[PDB]
């Protein structure tokens, strides 16, 4: 597999630091997945309601041109209400720190509890445009919609 | 319309299964649209606070080197507070199974009534980077921000 | 700076009305970030678990094949619990209307004050797949995961 295959020739290379070694390396779950799971370095216990900025144990250098994006896991958003305040988490080309997952409890009853080692969130990468505004007085002078 | 326009040469076909034909094929809303809604195979009633996963009725092959992405709309977000607890939802290129909907009510007083053949949410198509992750020590043996 | 680079070159425009020409226009906080940041152009008071749909004073042309998109910011996410009912707001190629962000009080005890002039959200522009849908039977008619 150290070969790059002729369909991956122009895939990303992603630069990350384990901030916390003792948590493994993002993966993709399956093959051709769109993110990375990412793992608490944190024990946490989430009373309904209540939120926290909890730790990954990595920080990335997303390419210029590209945006890291933090979304919630699925089977915890239905099982336990597991949200993310800020969801999508918006990680710029620029940030070289600790990724950080705003973790919420939205289920009314039922507090959760997160342990260090576990899976909290899934990060993804794409490009963005970086737009240039160009002001306008009307879109005339520059739809079905309307 | 069988012809192909110049400009739409490129366009992306999505595979899918209506595994309850008695709902439309989602659709954009109007030209242009960013995504397809996805309605509800289900009738459900969720008091405040109250999740549910409901079934949309299809399934769909997301090509390899892209992403589904299941985003709530804005006017039942903001007429009654409905809301979707993995959102943006990450549909894999993978999957197979069927499209289900995270959905919550975000409002404190008001149940809401989600009916079988509502659209409930909508799917955008989008390509994502598939990632090398490359461990380094520091960004240095690889900003304004920092 | 009226010169593009050459990495700059097929960087996009975005022609944007400034409805209420006494707020900036939208800018990115960092070189490289993702989003240019929204502002309010209301002051508005949410009790916890309460939501407004708040103008922003502008209206953009978001290019055909692309797409905005109206994320949280993280500081006031953890913060004080500031979110957005419908995040991602998923703005069409078609919309010509103001974008307005429909936030929503997280935290379950003390009030989110937002002054005209703050900022609230960012906008993401991204390209998005215009997909056809092609009805299939089963897949094999036309993965790890299944
Ligand atoms: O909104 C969604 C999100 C996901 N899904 C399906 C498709 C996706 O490929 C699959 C897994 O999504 P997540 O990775 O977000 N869930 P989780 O990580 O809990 O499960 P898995 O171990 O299967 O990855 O669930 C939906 O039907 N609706
Ligand atoms: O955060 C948002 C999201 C949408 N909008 C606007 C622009 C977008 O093109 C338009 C429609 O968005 P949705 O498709 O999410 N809303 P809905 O499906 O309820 O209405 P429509 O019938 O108009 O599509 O609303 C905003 O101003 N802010
Ligand atoms: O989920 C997140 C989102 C952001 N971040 C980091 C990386 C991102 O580049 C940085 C800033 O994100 P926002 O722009 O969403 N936050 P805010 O606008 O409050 O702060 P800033 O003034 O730094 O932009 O915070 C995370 O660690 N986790
Ligand atoms: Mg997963
Ligand atoms: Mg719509
Ligand atoms: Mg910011």
């Amino acid at each position: 597999s150290g070969l790059v295959p002729r369909g991956s020739h122009m895939s990303t290379t992603l630069a990350i630091v384990r901030l916390d070694p003792g948590l493994p390396l993002p993966s993709r779950a399956h093959d051709g997945d769109a993110g990375v799971d990412l793992y608490s370095a944190e024990d946490v216990e989430l009373a309904p309601g209540r939120r926290a900025l909890v730790r990954t144990g990595v920080a990335v250098a997303v390419p210029f041109g590209m945006v890291g994006l933090v979304h919630p896991r699925s089977g915890l958003a239905t099982r336990v209400g597991l949200s993310i305040v800020n969801s999508p988490g918006t990680i710029d080309a620029g940030y070289r720190g600790e990724i950080k997952v705003a973790l919420i409890n939205l289920d009314p009853a039922a507090p959760i509890v997160v342990h260090r080692g576990d899976r909290i969130a899934q990060l993804l990468v794409q490009r963005v445009e970086l737009v240039e505004l160009v002001e306008v007085s009307s879109f005339d002078e520059a739809t079905s919609r309307g």
